[PDB]
């Protein structure tokens, strides 16, 4: 049960996950219990936020149909209190904990993939490697921009490969609960706690 209700030791989160009734759009279905501030809700949703400096129209403007994916995503980093079976210690500059092999629901991943297909980037790896000496991510020497699919020729790739691994994709789907969502309603609760729940009694 330590596992449950827990936030990460990383650069913007919360110490533990409390009410936040402010949350901003796509992360207000957090706002009952969250790892991240209003503040950090609303930023998030911004280009080029200052809470990293990521820009993703890097190669070009990146399609709103897959924009709003990457945004879900980050709501689900900085917000969920649900992840704490897969935290680790990784002793990095901008935190000291982070999640790898989140069970993803597959529907979840393949719908990411399917809305950024006619989108652009260079890197298949976005945490490692960019040219950051204009203050925010440019494409390095020897990194052409390309679609989506051809740094991501499936949606594992994206979803397992594009954030070094926070995720592999369960082959159980949205509802199970038996993998995490990154989508979800949540007026009768967050389906992601029953998912942590399970998983952290499997020791
Ligand atoms: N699911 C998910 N998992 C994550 O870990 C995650 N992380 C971020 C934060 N993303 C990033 C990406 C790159 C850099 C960055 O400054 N990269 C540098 C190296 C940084 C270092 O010293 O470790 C670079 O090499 O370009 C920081 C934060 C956003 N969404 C996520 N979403
Ligand atoms: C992932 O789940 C799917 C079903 O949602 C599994 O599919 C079935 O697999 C068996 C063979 O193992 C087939 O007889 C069925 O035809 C499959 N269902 C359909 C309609 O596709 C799939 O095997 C699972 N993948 C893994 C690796 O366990
Ligand atoms: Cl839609
Ligand atoms: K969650």
């Amino acid at each position: 049960t330590d596992l449950l209700n827990v936030c990460m030791d990383a650069k913007h989160h919360k110490t533990k996950p409390g009410p936040e009734d402010k949350l901003h759009d796509q992360c207000s279905p957090w706002k009952k219990n969250a790892c991240c501030t209003a503040s950090t809700s609303q930023e998030l949703h911004k280009d080029t936020s200052r809470l990293y400096n990521f820009n993703w129209d890097h190669c070009g403007k990146m399609e709103p149909a897959c924009k709003r994916h990457f945004i879900q995503d980050t709501c689900l980093y900085e917000c969920s209190p649900n992840l704490g079976p897969w935290i680790q210690q990784v002793n990095q500059s901008w935190r000291k904990e982070r999640f790898l092999d989140v069970p993803l629901c597959k529907e979840d991943c393949q719908r990411w993939w399917e809305d950024c297909h006619t989108s652009h980037t260079c890197k298949s790896n976005w945490h490692r490697g960019w040219d950051w000496t204009s203050g925010v991510n440019k494409c390095p020497a020897g990194a052409l921009c390309r679609t989506f699919e051809s740094y991501f020729p499936t949606p594992a790739a994206l979803c397992e490969g594009l954030w070094s691994h926070s995720y592999k994709v369960s082959n159980y789907s949205r509802g199970s609960g038996r993998c995490i969502q990154m989508w979800f309603d949540s007026a009768q609760g967050n389906p992601n706690e029953e998912v942590a729940r399970f998983y952290a009694a499997a020791m």
